[PDB]
């Protein structure tokens, strides 16, 4: 089944069972300190949420969903945003692409009553991007558990193989379901590649996922992150700036493009890095 | 050879000639009081350019450039990015992939002593985009004169039938070269798929050029617009800010992504439009 690692563990072999198998899950890739911040960021949102095109219309009963974490998470726009395996992992998934930078970061919650869902890619489909077995790695989603995910919150299946297969396809013998338990904290590194659908909720607790969604940076973001302020943007390390595309990014021809006069987008307006963040002063 | 449409004519026509021929011009594009507008923009920026990896530092002999038109030129972010005919002709063309935005506004100034360039397509070349005679457009650049393009300053040469090919070809019977030539705000719409080079510029004149560079929003600009402030955004219509990334864009499934909280991303910071500029005030 899917390859579990720890934080310790080689990112390379990491990388290599992404490319074969489209999954592999990173036991304790965040602490459990980390999970606790995240849940208390989220907590007020998630419950005004569920207190209530644009995808925003189209959340299915019982769950609700935060989005641009960044906006408001201190731990998310400077410890999850340098987090160094994300980094070393996704440098040599997109490889092939150049850079890449945050699609999204958003917490996925899932009441009690929550449904299985249908068997799906994560990857958005579009004309003018490759997708199948062969084409490049167009997106990776570090799925973070904020609660436990076991039979009864529920594992999400994933189609063991199906990143081999042009159709989702369905479990046969030589493709069984995978059902995924995680402890809080642990990822499920999902690509863009792999069949998989999230198990109904039937136990009386939230269950709550964390998606980083990490895209190409020749892509749009899922997130728009224009409207934070220069103030924040300057709190984060240039490393986490430009997963919100506030830098410039390589391509392969490397090259630079998201750029100010025709040169890196930071420097050439005096973007500051690491200042002190409101938040963490009295 | 290339056809020749004028600002009344159907969309539609310049569309099916942008598909079949990987090129149209119109002649007057522009205004000549446009024309004479941008020139007095970008006189100083061109001066210091002149004056003097990231592609500023691949600029060729005698060339000067200057990018980020948006920030600095009133008649680029209300004229230009406003242009009724531009939006019928991109709506056509992106329909397949959804909107359309900004991918840089420059002015190209080919100096006396610039030579010849190389048959080149404009279109960069990514691992995961589709590219290709039969692929979707990926780019469509308004080629604006804003001098006279004549056999002295250089004619852009364009191989006709070359956005049928595979490879960028060379010229033959069947694939003459044609030299476009273009008075002051005229503009030839090259497509991602035309292979062509510019001419020398073997006169005493400078020669300037407005490439208006519109890609599916789905990818990213070449030029960042994250650092302009939100006073400028807001004097802008709803239209320019969304080529500017600052509003959120549709792609088909329509829905939306770059996105705040799921939603518009201009509605929900309360992102105003229209507002009077410091610049046409006393
Ligand atoms: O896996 C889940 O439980 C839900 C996350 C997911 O698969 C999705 O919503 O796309
Ligand atoms: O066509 C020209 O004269 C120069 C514009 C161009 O072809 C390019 O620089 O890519
Ligand atoms: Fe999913
Ligand atoms: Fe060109
Ligand atoms: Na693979
Ligand atoms: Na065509």
């Amino acid at each position: 089944g899917t390859k579990r690692f720890s934080i310790q563990s080689d990112p390379v072999e990491i990388h290599r069972a992404i490319v074969e198998d489209g999954v592999a899950i990173i036991e304790g890739f965040l602490t459990p300190e980390q999970v606790q911040k995240l849940n208390k960021d989220v907590d007020a949102p998630l419950k005004a949420d569920r207190e209530q095109f644009w995808l925003a219309d189209f959340i299915p009963d019982h769950v609700a969903r935060v989005h641009n974490l960044v906006d408001f998470s201190h731990c998310f726009r400077h410890e999850i945003l340098n987090h160094e395996l994300l980094h070393k992992i996704c440098r040599l998934t997109f490889e092939e692409s150049g850079d890449y930078w945050l699609g999204y970061g958003a917490v996925i919650e899932n009441g009690p009553g929550t449904t299985e869902q249908k068997w799906h890619r994560d990857q958005p489909r579009y004309p003018l991007v490759k997708e199948g077995p062969d084409a490049p790695e167009g997106m990776l989603n570090f799925f973070t558990a904020l609660t436990d995910f076991d039979a009864e919150t529920g594992k999400t299946q994933y189609i063991l193989g199906s990143n081999k297969r042009v159709e989702l396809g369905e479990p046969d013998a030589d493709h069984p379901i995978e059902y995924v338990g995680l402890k809080p904290g642990d990822t499920t590194i999902v690509s863009g590649k792999i069949t998989h659908r999230g198990s109904d909720n039937r136990s009386d607790k939230m269950r709550r996922a964390m998606p980083i969604m990490i895209i190409p940076s020749i892509l749009t973001p899922f997130d728009a992150t224009c409207h934070l302020s220069r103030e924040l943007v300057e709190t984060m390390t240039p490393l986490a700036q430009k997963m919100i595309c506030r830098r410039s990014v390589m391509i392969p021809a490397k090259t630079g493009i998201w750029c100010v006069n025709m040169r890196e987008a930071g420097e050439q307006i005096g973007l500051k890095s690491n200042q002190r963040a409101k938040e963490d002063a009295e």
